[PDB]
């Protein structure tokens, strides 16, 4: 409702910035115009020319000459067009946000393409946070999160967190800290926004479920906090069903959604999206023109004409796909474990992504038990300490990846860490 | 030789970020080494599986499938490492920079590759500077540079400039309102760095000469400020020797030097990269690896390779022909200006770049000439209000783009704006 609440003064200064008023004014001229105004390099002095690129499960991609001099030069901050209009409406096919037709003022849905759906994240972060505000996610939370929220001195409060994602009578407690109508008294600093990561949270496993969703939503209404929906897995659930997103009941306009294709089409391409309020998405805008200008114009027309080759039946078989994999490893690894940890560790049944989570049983600590013990056996598996604001205090859990593994080894693998911890008790 | 001074509190506390120690300790262990502790999604999912692409004056490129589930996959955050070989090697040849072989902690030699030049520009910025904060540059800049640093709440103090680019003895001036010993007190402020672009500035055209970067940076290690050398249009210069840079006369570790490929290569592959101190480098890289987190790899591994199979000969003949172009274009729009610009007008010869900068006479401010007249008389060319902090005052400039334009579209363009400035005389 009053987003300049949620804007820093360096982020309220940005202004549009170039590429501006000559290929727009060209853009809809007569074709006589002449325009000496323009910053574009000339692109037939670029030395590629012509690209093929063949496509599994799709016809193949082809760069012709003009369509390869398009790749080659600048394009717009946000995206290309026929990209930002196909993920549109894409995101109205499985989420119907309730904002799509709001004034822009008061939160019209608006999308703006990043290289790499965390550049989204983190200059949402630096519109937002000034040094000592307050912000609200669960732990164990991604380490790149934590490591991009450090230098911005905000506290992080953490909400607490179980086998179905954050429970609501935490973040409730800890809003009791507050009154409402201190949102409109910015004297003590009552939270800014709650991220988190709903489906298949790195390293947990863990998925929120719809009804805290919904009561999670109310309380972000109640205190006028912004919801960061950080949804790198939502293409990656093994449910029948998709679980409601938290952008799919945003009535007021308060949620900022990051997509990426970086797990399920490419993250060397460095591709994702942000799905949001239009004067929050805005203020990233300005941010992008000033840095990376734009997201690489080659790498976008691929997955365009990608995804429109295969229109929304193609991507969504290509989600099932994908799905049917990792959830075929998930299978494996669990049956693995299992099979070797013997009342040995604990663990959830991951809802989603690609790790799993185990705690193992009668150690305080496992990054000595991993970094030095296991490493000469010839196995790893990541300690748990890296995913916690206090990386230093003492984790028994690892997080393991089932992204590629084989049945083979996974099973000694496991053997391993069974001996280990066997040996180590 | 104390870089805490020109790194702020936030840049200070960043701390290294993921895809860490798993591709390192793997990197070089045992083959037989198990790890389940990488992050990576499995890339066989990707469905782009080859590539071919064809080059002008080069063997063709082609990603197997083994090179594409490379190019489709994360990569580390300066960049690929046969891409930072061959550029530092590049660097080296043309720079010979004084700090190769430094220690790191004086300043020696590191590289970045960045999602454009732009972006490690912006992040050298965000490291620097704190509100309040003084810094030189000269005017009319690049907009994108002066649209970055507003929001910064940096003092832009200006440097004179003519047709030689910066003046020293202005520069000079200017910091006689300190003592150098005042840059070792940071209470009144002295300037953190200049900024300038040394060849073919956008919108001037007008590039320093050796004399004067000299005399410049005699003045940066008097009043100990970094110079950040913005050059992209380093390798778009008219003369047959090209100029000494900054970073080649940089004793002491006091340079940062921004290199594009994106008006030579492709500005859409957005590609570009930092050279300069170690300990100012890793800062933008840290700040990458919590944003961007690399440079796109496919698009990376299409440059490296082109660059590797063509060597330096194969590079250098290229901008030759580059440079062959453009200023065949230069003669172009010359020309057309000196037959309808009647003493109507004042420019200078640009030195390098794609810009002509036009001083129109007679007349206090042009963009009601452009903007309202010259648009339906079928012509457009910039006004330079864009190119000073203060966009409001009126400029009697205009900036002309030879980039592309025909010699017969060049000979209508002037024709129109002759007639306008006569008739708007
Ligand atoms: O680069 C990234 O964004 C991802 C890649 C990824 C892909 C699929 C699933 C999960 C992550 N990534 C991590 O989130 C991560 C955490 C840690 Cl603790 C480490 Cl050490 C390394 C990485 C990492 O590469």
């Amino acid at each position: 409702m009053n987003y300049a609440r949620f804007i820093t003064a360096a982020s309220a200064a940005r202004n549009p910035s170039p590429i501006r008023t000559m290929t727009d004014i060209l853009s809809r001229g007569p074709k006589s115009m002449i325009s000496l105004a323009g910053g574009l390099p000339n692109p037939n002095m670029f030395p590629f020319k012509t690209a093929v690129i063949t496509v599994e499960n799709g016809k193949t991609i082809q760069f012709g000459e003009e369509m390869m001099k398009r790749a080659l030069q600048y394009s717009p901050s946000a995206g290309i067009p026929e990209l930002l209009s196909w993920l549109k409406q894409l995101q109205i096919k499985l989420h119907n946000p309730p904002t799509i037709h709001y004034p822009p003022s008061q939160g019209q849905m608006d999308l703006c393409v990043t290289s790499g759906s965390q550049q989204g994240l983190c200059k949402v972060f630096e519109m937002i946070i000034n040094p000592g505000d307050n912000v609200l996610l669960d732990e164990p939370a991604y380490s790149g999160t934590l490591q991009s929220l450090h230098p911005l001195g905000c506290n992080i409060i953490n909400v607490a967190s179980d086998e179905s994602g954050i429970v609501p009578d935490s973040l409730r407690d800890i809003l009791s800290r507050w009154k409402p109508e201190d949102a409109k008294n910015p004297q003590k600093n009552t939270p800014k926004f709650l991220y988190t990561v709903p489906n298949g949270n790195n390293p947990t496993g863990n998925s929120l479920t719809s009804e805290r969703k919904k009561e999670i939503y109310e309380l972000a209404r109640k205190y006028d906090f912004l919801i960061i929906e950080d949804d790198p897995y939502y293409f990656l659930q093994f449910n029948k069903f998709r679980v409601p997103t938290f952008l799919s009941m945003d009535v007021d306009g308060r949620v900022i959604r990051a997509d990426s294709f970086s797990k399920i089409i490419s993250s060397g391409l460095r591709i994702g999206f942000l799905t949001g309020p239009k004067p929050l998405i805005e203020r990233v805008i300005l941010h992008i023109q000033v840095s990376t200008l734009h997201p690489s114009t080659f790498n976008q027309l691929m997955i365009s004409q990608l995804l429109h080759e295969w229109g929304e039946e193609g991507f969504m078989a290509h989600v099932d796909r994908v799905i049917d994999f990792y959830s075929n490893q998930k299978d494996a690894i669990l049956a693995a474990a299992d099979k070797w940890l013997t009342g040995l560790a604990e663990w959830h049944v991951p809802a989603a992504g690609m790790f799993l989570w185990i705690k193992v049983k009668g150690i305080n600590d496992v990054k000595e038990l991993i970094e030095e013990k296991a490493v000469k056996m010839g196995v790893l598996m990541l300690p748990g300490n890296a995913f916690y604001v206090d990386s230093s205090a003492p984790s028994p859990y690892l997080r393991a990846s089932f992204s590629s593994a084989s049945p083979e080894q996974m099973d000694v693998a496991f053997q391993v860490l069974a001996q280990l911890i066997k040996e180590s008790l």
